[PDB]
């Protein structure tokens, strides 16, 4: 998973 905000695919 990406940091957030991640938009769409995490």
């Amino acid at each position: 998973g990406f940091r957030s905000p991640c938009a769409p695919f995490c």
